């Protein structure tokens, strides 16, 4: 990563075992769930693109989700470089979409552009990539469509819940469209009664329920 | 978090002791009491981003989670009221809004600018207070009993039934005022320890010891 | 905790995650056997109220005992209150009892009082306080009075020693009053042996019995 | 490795337990996986090649491994001694193959070429040869050939890639895909693809 | 403990969680096997007597070598008071350490600090700990089951583990090197069919000893 | 250790648990495996003699191979002796020349260890017990080797890689003497050896996949 020695300077690290560990267990125990993305996002935090492809690398398995993630980047890739097309002895240049993903620059070059100032967050660019790859991914590993999670008929409210917001989290949609509605159409019998009472916070309707 | 290098302030990122550490709390420990706490030490020196973070790596009990942000909407509204925010000046430092401080509409660098400023500005702080808020209201939730439904077995040691007493008791949400103890504690005794603790007028140290 | 930077001054930290773990397996592996309160000392190295409230809080269960620490807490405040009664704008106050345990102090009172020189060292007071109470606990959770640590008639002496030991450690007196009924309770066999020395190093004892 | 200290300075350090442990477990747990590279590159970051004798050294088993990987070391330090033919007292010497895999040089002059300005990176160029000799290892201990990956008729899509793409890595214009992958794809799937002109997500959406 | 700040000076550091579960977990696992005493020597490297006691303390169980312990660090504390005798302190100066003040039991931690740091350092750390590693000898013995005398190779037993127990069975046993050296008694205590082999060559390295009755 | 403070100075720190805890691990789980010795050579980065000792002394059992390990420790200081005898009593402040004894750390002190290892030019004591004990290491490696590269045969069932691991792994336990693909082949099972003979006397590669 690039981090700031207690001096006040600005210098790469190389990832630790203990981030590398890390990953590799988020992966394996929890796959695609959606709280690996945070999770990547949190362990590759000061991560050059060369960090973010030793992660992504250092992934095993799931190799499907990984080329449909190299997909998802070249889509963004090449919409960067629409945005901005793109040389000065001694000067740095503009990053190409490539440049960003850590293919065609070297790891001085995404030094060069990230330590600059004003500077060019070519890590927290192609994290942005990654990360919405990632969310395509969670959506397609995503199991259950949120239509299916009805109440079962001896399932207490809360779990109901748990499973209802877990299952709409794996789900990609406008914060709108995400936006208490299902969930009490889905309720069982006996809550959806009770809910419709109500003309609600999410307290209030699982107090009501429990 | 925000901590301490020579003597400036300055960013680090988690550490990956800290997100695990805060993941495996609330995988063994769910929403006992000693979360709040537990998540408060995690989180020590955070900003906002970290605290994002934090309940981001919360996978499942995504209920007490949504309870969790209708807690965190609430607060930031009275936020609002109290501490109402034009174009600001150029260069300078704006006044953050409830959404501001929640981490969802500052960046990085804001909160970060709100934190170390003098005098600071403590989003990270704040939001931590209204987390543990809503902290408080979901422990009070996923609590399965009653102190009242609290009654020593017929072959509970009296120290067990404490233990589940208080237990049962940290985990409601009143004023220590309406949480003030020693009289639904005898009540609920079983009558052989009822009949002693009745005899005295008494530490819990004692009431332990007359009923050992 | 506070902690000296690589420079030289003194300055708070975070308590660690490595710190709290510490803590929580402890309690949740040892109760309260007596070696809790040692490491529990060793842990709160550096510890301002703040940090031994955090300390405590993350023990769940064992909610009796905490109770009962918390009285022992109010005890010594209130003697602190009595021995210590009683503000200049700029100046740092003097700290009441409950100052001390950290719950009328901000950390930043907390820092000041025990950074200043001289110090007022509520960190190691409260810890003073947390300790006293630990013991009366440690003493609560013992199973066994001494007087009934009788040697079995197939137990090895040491094992025996290793119980009186223990048990004995477990309870509060003065050391005057702690420091006979070792070789009292000692089974027959032992006993003539061990009254056969004059009134002996433990290890004379434990040797001549094995 | 060589690291920079919370001055500026670049220095050398020893090679953590956290490291070394990483290192063998990675390669008790994952074999020769693919993912054993990167991991390797990671773990090596700033490694000298008296680090990188250190870690290989620290595997135990898979020694045919090991002895086909000094092979294509040999290889790649021969290979450099043609293209770079080989001392004034004071000054830094020009670095022979046998130099670079830390056989004939000192730990001195390791960090020398290294933290040099400009930097010979010997570090980094035998790192080269070793993650040359890990593909090598990876394919070979690579179970079966990308053509004997086919769909199970009962298999999921998104299981049969998973295998077609691992087992295609163990193996990029040579590679370059969605061609062999339709092939070997099962009749009820091989309709629903050729159906379509695609991207891998809309081809897995297809079949799901 | 105390140790050095990347500036220069030396400075009193807490114990690390790592180090305090690191000797718990080596009493835990390894009791009083020998190997006990390089492992405290270790993780209580730089420590004062006061980290020294918080070691000690964290130790549960083994109540009775704990109690061998305090007296041989009594007997130990005895005699540097003998050895070095100690009026009111000179006002703002540094006053020689009593045996009870290396023990950590009248010394506050400046103190112990003091001494240490001090130029010449007085290393009360260092002194205390040569007395809990005398007393910790003592209870690896006592707790050493057998006998050097009681280690004869099996009839059925390959050289090497009987030698493993040999000498396993000699570290725990406390006298001068001088009455620990070795390859005599080694030989004593060989079964028949080795002892022959071994006679036959001319009192041997241990390598060639293995070698012939391997 | 002795190790490079972040401003620049040699300094002596002490042996970490993380260090300690891997030897022992490492000793536990793989004896005299050959791999034990570059594993010993890495934790004992930036050793004293002291460390070495210390990181020796915290092996329990295989006291046999660590009795034999003193005994080429022996060899190797006398041998020292030999070839540097030492100067009279000792300029006063000046630093003295080792003797063999001196390099084990057995009549050394610590500072005398740090003296010699940071003074310019370094006198690397550290680094010459620790070649001694990894000579000592390797003869008991070769000891505690079970089979003779002479008795690795292919199995008739084994898979050459197998066999070839077996083979090596053996013959690491035991360079112009270990120069190597003659009696690999040679033990091979017929099968094979037909394979392998076909072709002239082949990378380890090629034989692998012929073999395959
Ligand atoms: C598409 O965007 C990319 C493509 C490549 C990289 N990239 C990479 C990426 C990082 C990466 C990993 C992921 F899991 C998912 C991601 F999205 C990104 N790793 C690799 O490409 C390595 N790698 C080899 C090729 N294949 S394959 O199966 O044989 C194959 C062959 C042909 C076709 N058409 C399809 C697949 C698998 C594979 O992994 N590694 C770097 C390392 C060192 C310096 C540079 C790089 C760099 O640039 C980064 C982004
Ligand atoms: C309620 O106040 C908020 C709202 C959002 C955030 N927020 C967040 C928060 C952090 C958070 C996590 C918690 F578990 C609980 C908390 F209280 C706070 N997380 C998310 O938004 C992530 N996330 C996706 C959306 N849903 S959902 O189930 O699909 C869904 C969708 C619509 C409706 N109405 C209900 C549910 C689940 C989910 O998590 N993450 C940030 C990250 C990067 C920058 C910014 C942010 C930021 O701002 C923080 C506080
Ligand atoms: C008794 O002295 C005290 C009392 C309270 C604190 N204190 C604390 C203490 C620290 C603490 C933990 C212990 F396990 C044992 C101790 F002795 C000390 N914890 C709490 O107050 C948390 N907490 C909630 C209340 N109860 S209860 O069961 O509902 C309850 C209900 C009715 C009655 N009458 C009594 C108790 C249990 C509980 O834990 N936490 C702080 C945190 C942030 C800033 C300040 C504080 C501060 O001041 C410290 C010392
Ligand atoms: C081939 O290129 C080389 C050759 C040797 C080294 N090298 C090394 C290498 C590092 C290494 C490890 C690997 F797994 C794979 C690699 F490719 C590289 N290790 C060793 O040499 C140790 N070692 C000895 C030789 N054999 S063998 O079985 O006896 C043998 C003997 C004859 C024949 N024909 C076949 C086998 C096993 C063995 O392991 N260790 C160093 C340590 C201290 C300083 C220097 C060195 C240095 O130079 C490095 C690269
Ligand atoms: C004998 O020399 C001593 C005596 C006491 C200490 N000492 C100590 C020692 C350190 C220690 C621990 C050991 F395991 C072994 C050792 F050798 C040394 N620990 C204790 O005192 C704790 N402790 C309490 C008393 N008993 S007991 O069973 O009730 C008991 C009762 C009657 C009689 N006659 C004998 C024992 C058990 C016990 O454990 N702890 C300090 C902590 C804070 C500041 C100071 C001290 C300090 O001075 C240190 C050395
Ligand atoms: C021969 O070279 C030596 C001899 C001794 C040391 N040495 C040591 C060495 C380090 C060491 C450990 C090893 F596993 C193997 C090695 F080769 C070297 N350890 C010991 O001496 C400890 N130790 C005690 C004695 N015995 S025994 O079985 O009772 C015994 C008694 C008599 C006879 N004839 C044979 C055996 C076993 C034992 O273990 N520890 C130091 C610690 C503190 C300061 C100094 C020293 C120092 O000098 C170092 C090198």
């Amino acid at each position: 990563p690039i981090v700031q020695n207690l001096q006040g300077q600005m210098v790469h690290q190389c990832i630790s075992p203990r981030t590398l560990n890390a990953w590799v267990k988020v992966v394996e125990e929890k796959a695609f769930s959606p709280e690996v993305i945070p999770m990547f996002s949190a362990l590759s935090c000061g991560a050059t693109p060369q960090d973010l492809n030793t992660m992504l690398n250092t992934v095993g398995g799931h190799q499907a989700a990984m080329q449909m993630l190299k997909e998802t980047i070249n889509e963004e890739a090449a919409e960067w470089d629409r945005l901005h097309p793109v040389i000065a002895p001694g000067q740095m240049r503009e990053p190409r979409g490539s440049d960003i993903a850590g293919t065609t620059s070297t790891l001085q070059e995404q030094i060069g552009w990230m330590t600059h100032n004003p500077p060019i967050p070519v890590g927290e660019i192609y994290k942005r990539w990654i990360i919405l790859g990632l969310n395509k991914i969670v959506r397609m590993y995503s199991p259950t469509s949120i239509l299916d999670i009805r109440q079962g008929p001896k399932e207490p409210f809360r779990d109901y819940v748990d499973r209802f917001y877990k299952t709409l989290r794996a789900e990609q949609a406008s914060q709108e469209v995400k936006n208490e509605t299902l969930l009490v159409q889905n309720a069982n019998p006996d809550c959806k009664t009770i809910l419709k009472a109500l003309g609600a916070t999410l307290e209030e309707m699982m107090t009501a329920c429990q």
